This record gives C-alpha cells, sequence and structure tokens, in this order.
C-alpha cells in the first residue's frame, strides 16, 4: 500500500545478516510498491587511512568486504527469488552517477555550509559513524572526521530527500536503531527534510512478529 522504501545497507551495520535482510526484503515487498536497496560502497578507504593502513591495503580490504557484502546480498534476493526484481539494487557509487541524485546532492551540500542545524546533525551523524567504525581504532583524529565527512555527505541525499532521488512522491526510509542516522534524526529542532520523507525504525522481533 505504500509508495516507496529505501533500505541502505553499510558495511558496517551487522544487523545485516543474510536472514536479517531476508525478513527486511520481505517485510518491504509486503508494504511498498516499490524499494530501492542501496549499499554503501564509498568513502571507506578513507576511514582505513585514516585508521593507519596504507593505501593499498585499505583498497584490498574495501574490495574484501564490498565482495562479502554483494554475495550475500544476492544470497539474501534469491531467498526470496522468484519477484527479485521487485527489488532495485543499486550501489550508492552507482546511484551517484544520476541526475537526480546530482540535484538533491547540489541541495544538501549547500544546506551543509548555510543552515546550522543541518550541519550540527550531520557532524553528530558523523561522530556516530566513526566511533562505530570497523576495526581496532580507538583514537579520534582530523583525519577520521574528514573522512566520516566525506562519508555522510555521500549518504545526505539519501536521507533528506529520498523523494528526489528516487523520483516518487513519498520515501521510507527503513533504519535499525544505534545506527548513525539515529544521530541525524535526533538532533536539536523547524528544520525539515524534503516533504514525502519519512523514517520507520524497524525492530527485529517486531519483524518476526509481524511475519
Amino acid at each position: 500500500r505504500g509508495e516507496h522504501a529505501l533500505i541502505g545497507i553499510s558495511a558496517g551495520n551487522s544487523y545485516f545478516s543474510q536472514k536479517n535482510t531476508v525478513m527486511l526484503l520481505q517485510w518491504a515487498g509486503q508494504r511498498f510498491e516499490r524499494t530501492d536497496v542501496v549499499y554503501v560502497d564509498t568513502h571507506i578507504d578513507e576511514m582505513l587511512i585514516a585508521d593507519g593502513r596504507s593505501a593499498q591495503e585499505a583498497e584490498r580490504s574495501v574490495k574484501r568486504t564490498l565482495k562479502d557484502l554483494r554475495r550475500r546480498l544476492r544470497r539474501s534476493l534469491e531467498s526470496v527469488g522468484d519477484h527479485a526484481e521487485r527489488f532495485r539494487v543499486r550501489s550508492l557509487s552507482e546511484l551517484q552517477e544520476t541526475p537526480e541524485y546530482r540535484a538533491v546532492r547540489e541541495r544538501t551540500d549547500r544546506a551543509f555550509e548555510e543552515d546550522a542545524e543541518f550541519a550540527t546533525a550531520c557532524e553528530d551523524m558523523v561522530r556516530a559513524v566513526v566511533m562505530n567504525r570497523p576495526g581496532d581504532g580507538v583514537g579520534i583524529s582530523a583525519e577520521h572526521l574528514r573522512a566520516g565527512l566525506n562519508y555522510v555527505l555521500a549518504e545526505a541525499p539519501l536521507f533528506a530527500d529520498s523523494p528526489g532521488v528516487f523520483s516518487v512522491p513519498s520515501s521510507v526510509l527503513c533504519y535499525h536503531i544505534d545506527t548513525p542516522i539515529t544521530a541525524f534524526l535526533s538532533r536539536r529542532e523547524g528544520f525539515r527534510a524534503a516533504e514525502g520523507q519519512a523514517y520507520v525504525v524497524v525492530r527485529p522481533q517486531e519483524l518476526a512478529d509481524a511475519a
């Protein structure tokens, strides 16, 4: 009955096992006319470099991480299967090529420079991304924050304006608790995401509860 859902899958987010992916896909497949699945493949290497890996190590790591993500996502779509084409699944890097994304990104970039609330909110999200990053790093530096900012600004068109990114009248961003987007969503209040933009918390036991 709903118009559009977005399921964003970060290489970090350990919620996205095959089991959890399948249930979420099924849940969305039942509730939404269209669903985009976007896996975030961009800017990860910069964070590994912040942590102190060489460029070559970081590109090797990212490649591997993304291979694992894609294989698992392919397995998840198989497990739903006989209408997997019901989902449009793209990398963020592919999405970034589209005019739809670019037009929105113009707007979010500008908002970040020009709107104090939005910038603080993004920055809070940056800290959540950093503080929750893969691997054995503990300390933050200016380089982590820069990496995180690049990462978060790339995502921002999707969390600010999915209607415009995906060309739909309304879009529900599905998120899990304790993820970096929840740091953006909690930041102090009169700013508004695009009309039609919504954010729906998905709790695995409520999924299983409904299915």
